[PDB]
């Protein structure tokens, strides 16, 4: 799983 | 932000 918070 | 992968 991937979560990216820019 | 929230991501939960059960
Ligand atoms: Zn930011
Ligand atoms: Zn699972």
């Amino acid at each position: 799983n991937n979560q990216q918070n820019y």
